[PDB]
């Protein structure tokens, strides 16, 4: 309902969601918005574990905006029994598949609101995966027809494609019991470790659905979704994938599983993927982490 | 509350290690047989600063003082289960602070019962400091009416939040806090250690000291918790003395803020300097960053 300000780093985007949990970033969920000649297809981001639209897509989501897209942002996975969960603005804890269904409703919404026939779609770490629950589970995808999918560019950053061996806990990573998480992290840290149950469910009989446009990139950088190349896709029929390194080209972007966001290089890389016609301007800037290293 | 940790050399490692063992030990710390010796015959306590605890806290600065030759103490204290931040593993000192000094006294008289010693000297992080002034003040740490037998001699505090902070790190998000709406979620001591605070007023009250103890009191230029930094500063009362220590004077190029620099090796070296003022200790100057970029 509140539109929060412009951000350029996620701890102040985040701080300012906490007082603010149900703020939209600025260029966002305007109702009246209509898809434009050069941009048929209007733009569903979707936020990651513990975070919302505002945190995870305070600089993306202005920066599509100025670029001619209608942008559309849901908070998703809320509840109140795990302890995390309880904190402001923390969402996305909720176990993960139902997911689908709530981005499934918010796209209806999105399409019947721009008459299109399509959305595009970007995904950050958890929402890369429930991103995926929605085509597979949810009626994102077309099993019969792929020409009529809801959802024709599936964009992903971190996204925990197969599950993370948490590599920046070190040590810790294992000593992670799955069943005493859910309390206190929430159930969606448990469906996001390796071989976690909604992830073999999700991965069981491919990464793909026929139609879908895929555009995977992570960042070597990354310490949260390892190793960082699991995000990584394997196209099946009918698919594309095109999973990008965001160093790939520019070493001296140094983005983590945060600090990515707020990435010039990376929203280059997204509107690229979103208008592949159109001689984008893909940045090499600094960017730094979140932590000093 | 006896499990030993291993030794650390940054803080968010220890952080996460308490997370998974919430009452751990730093090493050397603890040790119910050890014996001051006669060159440091004060054992030394430690005391934690607001959600955090022994482990984190002082998990660098403990073996150091233990092969510095002292006795080494530290309790977790303030833990209640009520706030939302005070149900996660490991985030203790999240209740009101005022009581925390009584929770010191019987730590330090089971020190005192277990050594044989007649003094304690005690160093406070952030909350710990006010923490331990409130023991001095309200639960018997000094004696009015023989300030040579106070049962603490020196305190030595780190970005001790001595009288309030403005949170200067929040810009002017920190106007928009409430301080009625954050008990429950981040504590009461959150809350106390606001400005003009009941507890800050009434610990303050008639002055920042008591006769026959020695403060040193370490603040550095980039703490951007407790601010403006220098408001950690004291000012020494009648029998009292005071040591007002920039971290920065004399080596601009530590740059800790107020969690890094637990672990530097410059305010290592500031607190043995203070227990050993006769002792030439080595005060190195050295790099030390940040904990965000
Ligand atoms: C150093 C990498 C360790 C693994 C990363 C785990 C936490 C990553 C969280 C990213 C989203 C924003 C953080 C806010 C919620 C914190 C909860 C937590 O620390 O588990
Ligand atoms: C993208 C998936 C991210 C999942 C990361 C979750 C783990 C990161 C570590 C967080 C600190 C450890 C949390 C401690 C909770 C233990 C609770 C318990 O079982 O008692
Ligand atoms: C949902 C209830 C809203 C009321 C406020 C909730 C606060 C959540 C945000 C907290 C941001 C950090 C505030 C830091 C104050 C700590 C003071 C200190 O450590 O000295
Ligand atoms: C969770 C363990 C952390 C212990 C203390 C945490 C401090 C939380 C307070 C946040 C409000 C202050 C604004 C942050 C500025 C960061 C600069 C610094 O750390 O010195
Ligand atoms: C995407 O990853 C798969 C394997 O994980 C690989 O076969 C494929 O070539 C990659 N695609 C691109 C465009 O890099
Ligand atoms: C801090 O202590 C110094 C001595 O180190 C003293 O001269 C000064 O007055 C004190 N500062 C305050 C604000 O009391
Ligand atoms: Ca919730
Ligand atoms: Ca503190």
């Amino acid at each position: 309902d509140p539109v929060g300000p412009e951000q350029i780093s996620f701890l102040p985007a985040k701080l300012y969601s906490s007082l603010a949990p149900t703020a939209l970033p600025p260029g966002t969920n305007d109702w009246t918005c209509q898809p434009s000649a050069a941009h048929p297809r209007p733009v569903v981001l979707v936020h990651g574990t513990w975070a919302n639209r505002y945190d995870s897509f305070a600089m993306i989501a202005p920066h599509l905006k100025r670029a001619g897209y209608c942008v559309y942002a849901l908070n998703y996975g809320d509840e109140n029994v795990s302890v995390l969960g309880q904190l402001p603005g923390l969402y996305a804890t909720q176990t993960i598949k139902p997911a689908g269904g709530e981005i499934s409703s918010f796209v209806d919404q999105v399409l019947d609101s721009t008459g299109a026939d399509q959305v595009d779609m970007f995904g950050w770490s958890q929402g890369g995966i429930a991103a995926r629950s929605y085509l597979k589970f949810y009626g994102g995808t077309n099993a019969a027809n792929p020409a009529a999918n809801k959802v024709k560019n599936l964009i992903t950053f971190g996204a925990t494609n197969h599950g993370t061996t948490l590599s920046g806990l070190g040590a810790l990573a294992g000593q992670l019991a799955p069943a005493t998480i859910p309390p206190v992290l929430g159930p969606a840290a448990a469906d996001q470790l390796i071989d976690s149950p909604f992830l073999t469910e999700l991965n069981a009989g491919g990464d793909t659905q026929p139609g879908v446009t895929y555009t995977i990139i992570g960042s070597r950088y990354d310490e949260v979704s390892t190793p960082y190349q699991r995000t990584f896709l394997t196209a099946g029929p009918g698919a594309t994938v095109n999973n990008i390194t965001l160093q790939n080209g520019c070493e001296i972007d140094l983005s983590d599983h945060l600090s990515g966001l707020y990435s010039y290089r990376l929203v280059g890389l997204v509107k690229k993927a979103l208008d592949p016609t159109g001689n984008v301007y893909v940045p090499c800037l600094p960017n730094a982490p979140v932590l000093e290293h």
